[PDB]
């Protein structure tokens, strides 16, 4: 079979689980950066306050617009003269960003960007880039200070504060981030930003890696069409960030179900399901430089995700990143060297009563380990507990109101997470937060054997989070903490439960 499990048809998804939203309205722990008595179905979120508002401080964006983004020269000014010029030639769009960051003229390589444009691209291709993509993505970031008139709060380490912001407001800024406008965030020794991830986008014009034109392609999809008709929708950004984790050893909830498959994607059959972006703790990992796996690619088919690093510092154990609303633009095969932009994507998601996109997504970064069996420390499976438990618990919201979870081999690969134990870690938090499972295996069937045979395993004897919890402590005192280990994981808690 294809799949294990609960049917998925049986699981909870938005809209149709969700309650009912309140009213959108501003407060202490909510920026909105749109009218709420104007917001209509298929209009154009109107910007408020009607005129700019700045703040240049150690709390907000510093926005390229601001009259205090000096070089003293306006550094505004010379950005509008700068990309106001026409472009006929790739060296064109390097000598115009490089008018406004002439400290990087010799550290950035815009080899890919040249590349791209000269030896990619067929000739019609690269007149409609520089005849028409480009301008229009020039006059969309030159038009920031009338999109997004409201100071952007950082999402700082240790707050628990949402933004909510137009999906037209965000093409702009991401126009700006395109052309590297963003001030203070260049530096390899900066310390104002230095625990923020890189928004400018310089290097994804470095270098000469095959994945770099699937990248571009990628993300001139999304440009050609929210510049070509504006998008009407909002996003919401939430910083989360818990204190009251549980007492694992004593949690005495039972377990939830699961629907385990070797076939599908979280994006695509995990719809209205809270999808998991198995993160870096720098919000979208490698997305804007070199990095094309699981993180980089729905920040890349989503592009709206990637400006939650103009604002999220980086997350601490016991934080996540929660976004809702982000629009697919495009479709996409293979991944890391193999990926490639397959076609534009006509996001059929329903909106919410907010006009977001029926799309959650929680950044949830897993631990990097350099030895395998460091992950079974107590202390290190606590920390993936919490972490997960955070990215899936929802303060206030009744479990029934809850989606499944949509999630997979969280931290494996690059990161060297053991699959079947951090399944099992997801399942107990999960658990632990009330959420269903709808695990993807990507192609891994004995994988998605396993994960069922342990659960039904589990839930058949009515083992609770703490009395499985308690066996991972007794796996890495038998097998780990004096010993790879002689015996596996699944293994060990058959033969100690039977
Ligand atoms: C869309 N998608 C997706 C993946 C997964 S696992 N899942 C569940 C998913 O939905 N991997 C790939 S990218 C790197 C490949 N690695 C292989 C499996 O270990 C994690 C990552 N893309």
């Amino acid at each position: 079979k294809k799949w294990l499990g609960t049917p998925i048809e049986e699981m909870r998804r938005m809209p149709r689980c969700g309650i009912r939203l309140p009213l959108l309205r501003p407060s202490a722990n909510h920026t909105v950066t749109i009218r709420v008595d104007l917001l209509r179905a298929g209009e154009v979120p109107k910007p408020f306050p009607t005129h700019y508002k700045d703040l240049w401080d150690n709390k907000h964006v510093k926005m390229p617009c601001s009259e205090q983004n000096l070089y003293a020269g306006s550094r505004w000014e010379l950005i509008q003269t700068a990309l106001l010029n026409k472009f006929t030639r790739p060296q064109n769009l390097k000598d115009a960003i490089l008018k406004y960051n002439v400290a990087y003229s010799k550290k950035w390589d815009f080899t890919a960007l040249i590349d791209f444009w000269d030896k990619v691209l067929e000739e019609a291709e690269a007149q409609h880039l520089y005849q028409s993509i480009l301008p229009d993505m020039v006059k969309i970031a030159l038009c920031l200070p009338n999109i997004c008139t409201q100071p952007i709060p950082l999402l700082k380490q240790k707050m628990n504060h949402s933004i909510t912001m137009s999906q037209e407001q965000i093409a702009s800024l991401l126009a700006n981030a395109f052309f590297c406008t963003f001030p203070r965030r260049n530096a390899k020794m900066k310390s104002e930003y230095s625990s923020y991830p890189d928004i400018n986008f310089n290097r994804l014009f470095e270098g000469r890696s095959s994945r770099k034109p699937e990248k571009l392609k990628t993300l001139f999809c999304y440009f050609r069409r929210v510049t070509e008709k504006k998008p009407t929708g909002l996003v919401t950004f939430t910083r989360q960030s818990l204190e009251d984790f549980p007492e694992w050893e004593r949690c005495e909830k039972p377990l939830t179900r699961l629907h385990v498959t070797y076939e599908g994607t979280i994006e695509e059959n995990g719809q209205g399901m809270l999808q998991v972006d198995f993160a870096n703790r720098f919000v979208g990992g490698g997305v804007t430089s070199a990095g094309l796996v699981q993180e980089e690619i729905r920040f890349l088919i989503n592009p709206e995700l990637i400006i939650s690093r103009l604002f999220t510092e980086v997350l601490d154990h016991n934080e996540c990143l929660i976004i809702t609303g982000t629009e697919q633009y495009s479709e996409y095969t293979g991944y890391a060297e193999t990926y490639r932009w397959s076609r534009s994507h006509e996001d059929g998601s329903e909106r919410d009563d907010w006009q977001r996109r029926c799309t959650e997504i929680v950044a949830i970064d897993a631990l990097h380990f350099r030895r395998y069996l460091d992950q079974f420390v107590p202390e290190k499976m606590r920390r993936e507990l919490n972490k997960a438990y955070c990215g899936f618990l929802r303060p206030g919201v009744s479990s029934e109101n809850l989606s499944a979870v949509a999630t997979g081999n969280w931290g494996c690969g690059a990161f060297g997470g053991d699959a079947r134990l951090k399944a099992l870690i997801q399942i107990l938090a999960a658990a632990a937060a009330e959420r269903d499972v709808v695990y993807f295996t990507f192609g891994d069937s004995e994988l998605m054997r396993d994960i069922y045979s342990m659960h039904i395993f589990l839930t058949e004897r009515k083992l609770t989070v703490g009395d499985v919890y308690k066996l991972l402590l007794r796996y890495y005192n038998e097998e780990c903490r004096n010993c790879g280990p002689d015996i596996k994981l699944y293994p060990f808690i058959y033969h100690a439960v039977e």
